[PDB]
This record gives C-alpha cells, structure tokens and sequence, in this order.
C-alpha cells in the first residue's frame, strides 16, 4: 500500500462517512462507515483476497464525513450506481 495511503487511514476520525479508493481517477471501492477509522483500519491487516487487492491496487483515498448513519446509508448506495466500481457487487 502507498505510504500516503497508510497515513491518510491512521488520521481518520470516529465519525460516520463514506469513503472511495481510486485509481487514475477512477473509483474501484466505495464502503460506509458508523466510524471512518475503524472501517478503514481494517485494510491494514486484511481478512480477504479483495480487500488485500484493493488497498494494493488504489493511488487515492477520498473521504466524506456525513451528518448521521442515515446519510450514509443513501450517499453510499447513491455512489455505488452512479459509479459502478470494479471491486463493488452488481
Ligand atoms: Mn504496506
Ligand atoms: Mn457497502
Ligand atoms: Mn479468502
Ligand atoms: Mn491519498
Ligand atoms: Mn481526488
């Protein structure tokens, strides 16, 4: 994984929010969180083949702090269709 990466996972706060690995300007993973950082701490030591694969390929992480766990809920699904990332389920 990038070293900027690495950093930008270990600063994230206990907030709920939205976050998008990108590669070239492209999305390939959009999740949700109740809190950011323990979601995204997860990728550091991964359970699966995907998330192993996603945190090698991305050169980007984009995070977006919502207000509730409502918002989040509908600005991930919403995201989800308008992108149609390679790592998300269709
Ligand atoms: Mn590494
Ligand atoms: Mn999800
Ligand atoms: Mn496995
Ligand atoms: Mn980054
Ligand atoms: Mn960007």
């Amino acid at each position: 994984m990038k070293e900027k990466i690495r950093k930008k996972i270990l600063l994230a706060p206990e907030e709920p929010g939205v976050y998008i690995f990108k590669n070239k300007g492209v999305p390939i993973y959009i999740g949700k969180a109740k809190r950011l950082s323990n979601r995204l701490r997860s990728f550091l030591n991964p359970q699966t083949e995907k998330v192993f694969r996603i945190g090698e390929e991305a050169d980007e992480l984009e995070t977006i702090v919502v207000m509730n766990e409502r918002e989040a809920f509908i600005l991930e699904a919403n995201l989800i269709k308008k992108y149609r990332p390679k790592y998300n389920v269709r």
